[PDB]
Parts: C-alpha cells; sequence; structure tokens
C-alpha cells in the first residue's frame, strides 16, 4: 500500500484489524466474477456508463485545437463520485456491514453516498460541514430523501476535513456495523488503491473512444485535482503511455496568498486521515486550513498515488485561481450549452495555460455545476463582470 | 397533418407562410441520412444516449412484478425535453435561422432551448411565466439566452406560449420556434414525435435482450405528450398495453386539475385540434397541477387519436398520490424521480401487475421539485 514513500496506514492502532479484513475482502472479490458483474450491471443501468467522449466544437474552435471532454457529468447524482460509492457501499454489503458512514462538505460525497445506501437498503450516517447555501440546502433535503441521517459538523471550522474527522470517529466507535466510505484517494491502505480502482473505469472508456475519433492517443489529458479520484481514474490506463497527464490543483484567491488547496503545489509531507501525502502544513506540521472557490476541492490533501505521481514525472501538476476557474465555469456554459462543476473549470481554465494550438485535449467534466450556480453568481469578481 | 379527426393547422394566417416553409424543410430532411448521423452523433455524445433499462430490483419485488425504469433522467439537462430541443435548432441550423425563441412555464423547457441554442451558437429568447424558476432563470441566462418575463393572462405555460408565437409572428424571418409538446400546427406535433421517438425505439431494442418477450406494460405521464408519444409510437398495435397518465391534481372532479383526455372537451389550443380544459361555452379553463410540467390545459392531437381508436389507454393520478410516488422511488431506488414521471410511477399502484413486465418512462429527475414536494401541507404532515 506504499506509491513510493507515500502512502501507508497510518491510523489507530484499533483501526488496524478493520483495515486487514477490508483488505482481505477486496482481495477476494478481485477475481469474484459475481461482484463485477453486479457493478458494471449497476455502472451501466443506475448510473449510465459508458459516459460518451464529447468533441466540443465551439471550444476546439477558440483555443485552436481539438477538445474533447469525457462526460462523468451525465452520471446519476451528477459527478464522479457515484462510480466509487455504488462499489464500496455494494463492498460493505458483501462483507456483512449494516451501516454506512462518510464525511462531506457541502454535500457532494453525502448524496453519492446516500444514494448508493438506499439502493443497497443499509442505514446511512453522513457528517456535513456548514455552509450557508442553497447547494448544502438542497443536499440536505437530498439526503433525507434518500433515506439517510445528516449530522451537522461543529467541530473545527465545520470544512470537509472536519466531517471526515466526524465520520471517522464515527466509524471507530461504530467498527461492529459500519463500514467508512472515503469521498477521494486520501485514507489508510487499502482506501487509496480501492478509489482508484473504482474509478479507473474512467480512464479505460477514454482509452477505448479517442482512437474512434483521432485514430491516435491524446495530446493531453486534464483533471482537476483536490484528493485526486477523478484525476486518477482517467489518468491511471495512460500512465507511461506518452500522453502528458496534467492535475490541476485550486489556486484560491493565489499560490502565494495562503488562501489555496494546492497540497501538491505547496503543501509539506505529512500525515493526513491515514495517509502519508503532501498536506497544507505550517513550519510546525500542523495541519492549516484551505480555501477555494469550489467546495469539492477545499480538502487540505492530495492521494498519495499523486505524490508518487508527481515526484517520478508520470504526472504534470499545476495549478489556477479562483478567477481563472470562475471564468471557464461561464466559457463553457455559454459555448457548449454544458454548465461544468467548479471543481471540473479548474481543469478547462488549464486549456489556456498551455500550447493546444493543433493538439487534441481531452478534459474530464467530472460533474455538472447547477449545484454551483449561486456561488457563481454571487461571487465579487462575477457580479462586477 | 391529422391523426385522424385531430390535428391541423388551425393558426392565424400570418402564420401559414412559415408553417408552410418549415414543413417543406422538414420534408427534405426526411430522406436526408447526413441531418440524421449529425443528429444521432449529438444525441449519443452531447445528450448521453443510449439512455439504459435499470431493473429496479426492490421496486419490482413490492409489487410482484419486474418494473423497468427507461431513464431519461440521466440525459444532459436531466429531462426527454432535450431529445426535441436538440433536434429543433439543427433543423433551424439547417433552415439558415439565426435566433430561437420558445415559451416555457416553469423554464424546463426553457432551459432545454437555450442548451439547444448554446451548442449552436444561435441567439435565444425565451418567454417564462411566474426556487426551481430562480434556478431555471439562472442556467438560461448563464447559457446566454434572453429571458422575457410573460405579463399577459395569469401568466402560465399557455400564456408564455402565446407571447412566443407572438415573437415568431413578429420575426418569422430568422427566428425558429420550438414547441416543447406534441401540442401545436401541423407540421410540428410529427416533428416533435419523430425526435422523441428514440426513446421507445430504444425501449423496443433493450427489453427483449432483458426478458426474451416484449413488455406487458409501458406507462408514461402525458400533458401535452411529448415523453408518452416518444415512448409508445414505436409500440402501437405490437399487443403492448400502453397507458398514458395526466395530471389528476386535487382530484378528477375537483375542478383543479389537468387532465386534458380524460375532463376536456374537443376544441383548439395553440393551432391544434385536440382536447382541451373548456367550460359549457368553449372558453378554455386554467389548469392545475402540483408537477409544473403537467401543468397544461392541452393535449397532443396524436394522443386524442390513440384513445379514441383504443390503441392507447388513459387515466390520471393526484397529487397526493405523485407525491408518494416521488418518495417512494426516492427510498427505495434512490432515484429522486421527477414530479411529472412520478404520475406514472403512482400508477403501479392502479392495476394489477403481479408476473407482469412493466416498463415506467422516467422522463427525467426530480431535484428541481425537492422544496415543492417538502413544502406541500400532504408531506408536511406525514
Ligand atoms: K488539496
Ligand atoms: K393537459
Amino acid at each position: 500500500g506504499n506509491f513510493g514513500p507515500y502512502g501507508g496506514q497510518n491510523v489507530p492502532e484499533i483501526l488496524m484489524g478493520a483495515l486487514e479484513e477490508l483488505e482481505a475482502a477486496y482481495e477476494g472479490i478481485m477475481k469474484d466474477e459475481s461482484f463485477w458483474k453486479e457493478y458494471n450491471d449497476l455502472l451501466r443501468d443506475y448510473a449510465g456508463r459508458p459516459t460518451p467522449l464529447y468533441f466540443a466544437r465551439r471550444l476546439s474552435e477558440k483555443y485552436g485545437a481539438r477538445v474533447y471532454l469525457k462526460r462523468e457529468d451525465l452520471l446519476h447524482t451528477g459527478a464522479h463520485k457515484i462510480n466509487n460509492a455504488i462499489g464500496q457501499v455494494l463492498l460493505a454489503k458483501l462483507m456483512g456491514k449494516t451501516r454506512i458512514t462518510a464525511g462531506t462538505g457541502a454535500g457532494q460525497h453525502g448524496v453519492a453516498t446516500a444514494t448508493a445506501a438506499a439502493l443497497f437498503g443499509m442505514e446511512c450516517v453522513i457528517y456535513m460541514g456548514e455552509e450557508d447555501t442553497i447547494r448544502q440546502k438542497l443536499n440536505v433535503e437530498r439526503m433525507k430523501l434518500l433515506g439517510a441521517k445528516v449530522v451537522p459538523v461543529k467541530s473545527g471550522s465545520r470544512t470537509l476535513k472536519d466531517a471526515i474527522d466526524e465520520a471517522l470517529r464515527d466509524w471507530i466507535t461504530n467498527l461492529q456495523t459500519t463500514y467508512y466510505v472515503p469521498g477521494s484517494v486520501v485514507g489508510p491502505h487499502p482506501y487509496p488503491i480501492i478509489v482508484r480502482n473504482f474509478q479507473k473505469v474512467i480512464g479505460e472508456e477514454t482509452k477505448k473512444q479517442i482512437p474512434e475519433k483521432e485514430g491516435r492517443l491524446p495530446d493531453y489529458i486534464v483533471a482537476c485535482v483536490s484528493g485526486g479520484s477523478n484525476a486518477a481514474g482517467i489518468f491511471y490506463p495512460f500512465i507511461d503511455s506518452g500522453v502528458k497527464l496534467i492535475g490541476v490543483e485550486a489556486g484560491g484567491e493565489g499560490l502565494e496568498t495562503g488562501k489555496h488547496a494546492a497540497s501538491l503545489l505547496k503543501g509539506k509531507i505529512g500525515y493526513l486521515h491515514g495517509s502519508k501525502t503532501f498536506v497544507l502544513q505550517d513550519d510546525w506540521g500542523q495541519v492549516q486550513a484551505s480555501h477555494s472557490v469550489s467546495a469539492g476541492l477545499d480538502y487540505p490533501g492530495v492521494g498519495p498515488e499523486h505524490a508518487y505521481w508527481r515526484e517520478t514525472g508520470k504526472v504534470l501538476y499545476d495549478a489556477v485561481t479562483d478567477e481563472e476557474a470562475l471564468d471557464a465555469f461561464i466559457e463553457l456554459s455559454r459555448l457548449e450549452g454544458i454548465i461544468p462543476a467548479l471543481e471540473s473549470s479548474h481543469a478547462l481554465a488549464y486549456l489556456k495555460k498551455i500550447n493546444i494550438k493543433g493538439k487534441v485535449v481531452v478534459v474530464n467534466l467530472s460533474g455538472r455545476g447547477d449545484k454551483d450556480l449561486e456561488s457563481v453568481l454571487n461571487h465579487p469578481y462575477v457580479r462586477e463582470r
């Protein structure tokens, strides 16, 4: 469970039995034909896979390139999170667990988890941070409609990190009945491998679709990176393929302003939620609060596989600011009629940061941005626009 | 363009010119395979077609049936309306039009139209009636469409369509009018149905690979009738029990509903001879429904013909019953259905389906209806 020096199982000792039980159960389904049949049948009929590779003609003409969008926004619940939530709650039910817990910031992973819990008829308790938006109010009503319990997180600054903290305390105090569902590729082994292996269907589908459109592998593949599950899903089948893989972290107000979530670019090696990885820290090793106009990227850590990919040069990493992501949000809505998630808008914004004239670019559209409409229109950068 | 005695072009004389040029342009693409190739490529890559046919295991176990759901909620914009909007604006591009106009009530059809207009890079002007509406207005503005609030009449979907047709009449040189359903003057009912029949043609090729036989029932909600006619047309005279469900509102015998085929009378609405809710003096009556998508006093002429010749059966369910189906599918399957499609799901309690294979048309997702369902007095009590 080590990606070079990163990863590991840096957890309280009482969690070692659950991690070893999870690792053994996951190793059993690796060859189980029945599991992958029930899972892939749900990905097709319940989630909507395979998602199409859409040629954005008007976006391509603006940049003088051939830009393709991997349409993960067309999935059920409207984000890639549904791919990981279905497979993990299914694994939980197969392991005999009767309760599901998870943490969420705005409510996206909470909705995807509560959706899979209602599909499999399991108890679901979601710990959610505080934000005064119609988006979160809708997610609360979604999760309550799906039958899940929502516990407003009051610890810390009531962020996604604080919600994950409360969900982990729930897991430890309910280890007999509860399965913990992480939202990204951040966590103790084998969680980063489990989440990535559930998301790599994105990159596998992409590898089969792009030669039908261009007769060759793409020149670039761009995806937004916070924890890194959607980027790892599309990057993994293309590792060491020669395709330029670019992960875009949240630059916030600026990489030198102290208000961002670029764990790889500005973080230090540390421990967060079970994994040794790059975390935003001060000089004394204390985790720092992240910031981003995108709630999905507002996380101070990054998956250990991305820290390994960055070190070995297999994936290139950069960041874009809040304003650049807001501009890409409006740009795709006007040019293609697709309202992208503010998370994926960071990857779309990077189309301006690379010389793509005449290049074939695939952008991972990780979700739709209807949840972000009020945040975008009320932002002072857009209001002044 | 007559479905027996229904249909026609009952319009003012000024509209006859654009309707003849629109019919003429539509006959040209009837055999043009380059048109339908571009249309189907967009349906696949842009809208997300083909949509899956999902076996609802927990829902099937509740009634003893094998209930399947045609997942139109997984389309772009989250409703079947996108199938029609993409095809009409594609037709607008071939005709040389550069402006798109349409009418909408809560804004569901306005978003689908503004989405297709942005995809083709065209000007879009939407006429709309009075959080779901606020969000839809923000969508249409983010998509680049001009939203004109409707002030005439009761400011409903019917009044918005009137202003949109008024807009089309004034600018019939550069503007293509996009209807939302299979209601309107010829050739619009056939154009919309021919764009929506991809649903039934997909369902016809999917249910064999899942049951070996043809389905026993195919249920779908009906207002104007675009999503129902889309899934019904490839199954007409096939033996399958085709059932359309209209909006019963507060009750069929309450005067607060939208069941045009059940409680309406023959008449004219927006250019089509069909069944319209009206009083004993021929004046059109206002419709009511907990779902804004079904809040329309008319029905498509092809549905009036199907009901008369017995090729499709029609019924209606109450607001309270649609709210139960809304909560039921969310709790049982984790799929929040549209309050429109919830009328079809509620019909699973009104027929014997024990051992029968049923296909319900999930016309759209119901995240737009979350605030309306929870703040309703019937749901607030429970
Ligand atoms: K981060
Ligand atoms: K009606």
